[PDB]
RNA sequence: AAUUGAAGAGUUUGAUCAUGGCUCAGAUUGAACGCUGGCGGCAGGCCUAACACAUGCAAGUCGAACGGUAACAGGAAGAAGCUUGCUUCUUUGCUGACGAGUGGCGGACGGGUGAGUAAUGUCUGGGAAACUGCCUGAUGGAGGGGGAUAACUACUGGAAAC
RNA sequence: UAGCUAGUAGGUGGGGUAACGGCUCACCUAGGCGACGAUCCCUAGCUGGUCUGAGAGGAUGACCAGCCACACUGGAACUGAGACACGGUCCAGACUCCUACGGGAGGCAGCAGUGGGGAAUAUUGCACAAUGGGCGCAAGCCUGAUGCAGCCAUGCCGCGUG
RNA sequence: CCCGCAGAAGAAGCACCGGCUAACUCCGUGCCAGCAGCCGCGGUAAUACGGAGGGUGCAAGCGUUAAUCGGAAUUACUGGGCGUAAAGCGCACGCAGGCGGUUUGUUAAGUCAGAUGUGAAAUCCCCGGGCUCAACCUGGGAACUGCAUCUGAUACUGGCAA
RNA sequence: CGGCCGCAAGGUUAAAACUCAAAUGAAUUGACGGGGGCCCGCACAAGCGGUGGAGCAUGUGGUUUAAUUCGAUGCAACGCGAAGAACCUUACCUGGUCUUGACAUCCACGGAAGUUUUCAGAGAUGAGAAUGUGCCUUCGGGAACCGUGAGACAGGUGCUGC
RNA sequence: UAGUCCGGAUUGGAGUCUGCAACUCGACUCCAUGAAGUCGGAAUCGCUAGUAAUCGUGGAUCAGAAUGCCACGGUGAAUACGUUCCCGGGCCUUGUACACACCGCCCGUCACACCAUGGGAGUGGGUUGCAAAAGAAGUAGGUAGCUUAACCUUCGGGAGGG
RNA sequence: CGCGGGGUGGAGCAGCCUGGUAGCUCGUCGGGCUCAUAACCCGAAGAUCGUCGGUUCAAAUCCGGCCCCCGCAACCA
RNA sequence: AAUAUG
């Protein structure tokens, strides 16, 4: 959840911004006001938002010296809004910032393995041929057989024989190994893929 | 005419006596909170932030110190309107007075506060090298002259204070 | 907290103050204070008293009264009998307000009262009728000193609820 | 402040009840819930919890909490201890400090006696007086255990001499 | 922790927060000691014959089951309560049945009690057909006994031997 | 001298008896079958004289139902040198941190839960010594210039001030 | 196991080329001891010697195949 | 010889 402490000059303003604040609140991030004030912003107002862990916000009215003493000691942000629509916007922006949802992935390259080599003590070592896209060291991979995923991981070695390289491109012979894994045979497929976040704003 | 007074208990151990702590019965406050609350007398009532402050009020007063009319309260003189005996309205510091001002005395008292101060402080007992308007007792002078300046007038810099 | 002191300790001369004085200067001498606790740090307004205690003692300094210190922070002087001045002044600093933004104004640790602090402490009252001050020959004016009321079971004491 | 009118009319709560400590049973809960100042109560017959009845204390207050002293001879001067319970330095020599055999003279510092000045007033205390009495207010006395100076005493201690 | 001292290890000097309601000395009675003395018992020693192996009896635990009734569990339970489970005993189990009742006291009312027999049902049992009319009392009746109905009640080897 | 003319388990067939009843679940007989077992691990029990041991008999219980229990008799022993030792018990004395009594009590690591606190490179504030910079305002000292009513004057200016 | 050391009971070992009997520690399950428990003591369970053949009175450790694990060379980009 | 815990 996110907490706010709001202290306005007038009694109408706490009643007006409380009505909009219960619209913003939702299961994803819950917002609540704690100890709504009327009048000058004090030490005891700032101490409550230090106790509860909360944002210190103000309508027209602004901080006293004894409120500044608490803010300079224990850092709590002070933002006052004399325009109420921008105040209803800025709480929503704080709630939106708390959220960070993921969404999607897409292949960078796809490769088929052919002509296996196989250590007695260090497992199978796969020759590959990239059929589409760019195969690259620095991103997640999906090892699949017959459309089921055998393993997922990050590439350890992109390396035909001794030719260790960060990236290699379609239509070219490659050699391949994945971190903490050595079960890559013949007729397996590697899909290497880049990942996409969404970071959606709150409703 | 007289200065009168001192209580203990519980609790270590199976039980005892010591040593010994902890706790309670007493009286009290510049008190708070809880529950309850009819009236009267007398006394007390921001101990915390010497933290910050709206508005009103908390030191002025003398015309028997002096120019003066800024008043307004009359009189007198005078001019008018006529009602010829009256109101009306200009002059006049003449006057009962009195804003602003000059000058006198008070503003150092009365009141608030406990921040700083462990000794320039305070309290108690002494001292000399001193002053002391206002208040008193004692003895004498209180003669004769001059130049300014605020107020007020004539202007002017200034948003406002000035 | 065991060593601390150069105007430090003493003398002469000059200057200074109402007056004594390293008070302040020039020169000369090398002392001064120190375990009967110097110096340094922390903490604290002090006393007549209050409270407790059989007394000795202990704790404590609200109210009342005496005295000192402080007056937004820091420093200085003037006027005056007396101030290095709570509601006088000048300058700097912090901070609040006003403004034509150039530049100015303000100091409730006076009485009421408000914000804030905090467990918690009051009415933006009435009158100079009385006592006592300030001015004045006096009338008289001024006096949130003081006398009074309002508010709270806060305390003491009296009375009732037959 | 006094008189008159009406009619028991308008006006009693609070804590506590196992021992300490004045004041007892039943019911509900069943080592749960909770009480608790201290030692402790409650795990199916709870005089200790919760409720009810009865009882005890105190009164327009009652109780809890915080704060101070008392009890506490538990910092012990008056008024405690140190063989084994907390407590005699591991032991010795020694400066500063404390204390000192016995005789006479002298001084009068300490000490003891008397007097004067001072020990603010309020307070405290006693005897009185005035508010319906009391609280409260107030007359006078005593008190203010102290200190300084002067005049005396010389046993004891100190100084000084033999 | 700080100062001082020491080459260093360390010594000397020396707290507070916090926690517990006890910590502790001597002494008394008892128990305990792989502490000591003395002393006794099929305790050992000296012997005899057995158990523990085997088969069977009876009992217990465990196991299983619709039920394997309940209690007894170191010596001081385990051929025990049980001096004797084919039904009964018998409590436990599956069915079939009754609810003032199988069994006692009590009230009211009718019918002597009773000896005979049959069908249906596993039996408990219901439903019949038979037969009899007894001691005292004026038979006004009852005392014995059976059936019906009411409610006070009857019942429990259900639980708690802390 | 052997699994036997030793031992009788188990099982088949046919009977008897008590009783409403003999299937799971009786006793007993008759014929037939003839497991294991050839003296039993560590360990452990009883008994000191008509006893141990060994062979029979009777009763209570009871319709039928002992290898149990209770009772009776026949035959009938071994060995006790001794209290070193084990076990159990009594008395005296000693030690004790034990007192629901050694089946008592209780120590620390490590883990755990709870609780408080020290050091701390440093970082950010207040206060403040020392060395430099800074120098408002005010006072004190020195002053060319600018400016100047009182006093002095030869009337040009001086004295003196700002 | 390309070459190394091993394949024994539940685990770890001994039995060795010196071919005539697979036993010993910790465990497993029971019994005893103790007031009880651990400890201790007494017992019982548990094997084609991986798998096969050469072997030979009989392969028992002796041999070689099949096979498995590990040793390292290596089927070790 | 050696003997632990409740």
């Amino acid at each position: 959840e996110v907490n706010i402490v709001l202290k306005a000059d007038v009694q109408g303003s706490v009643e007006a911004i409380s009505d909009s604040l219960l619209k913003l609140s939702t299961d994803e991030v819950k917002v609540k006001i704690i100890g709504s004030g009327v009048g000058g912003i004090t030490e005891t107002d700032a101490t409550l938002a230090a106790a509860s862990n909360a944002i210190l916000v103000g309508f027209n009215v602004r901080a006293d010296a004894s409120a500044r003493k608490v803010i300079e000691a224990e850092s709590l942000d002070l933002r006052y809004y004399s325009v109420i629509y921008n105040l209803i916007d800025e709480v929503k922006a704080a709630m939106s910032g708390m959220l960070s949802p993921e969404l999607k992935q897409q292949i960078i390259g796809l490769a088929e393995v052919r002509d296996v080599f196989k250590s007695p003590k260090f497992g199978a070592i796969a020759g590959c041929m990239v059929t589409e896209g760019v195969v690259k060291r620095h991103n997640p991979i999906r090892v699949l057989r017959d459309n089921v995923v055998i393993y997922e991981g990050e590439l350890e070695s992109l390396r035909r024989f001794k030719d260790d390289v960060n990236e290699v491109r379609n239509g070219m012979e490659c050699g391949i190994g994945v971190k903490n894994y050595n079960d890559v045979r013949t007729g397996d497929v590697i899909e290497v893929f880049e990942i996409i976040e969404i970071q959606r704003t709150i409703a």
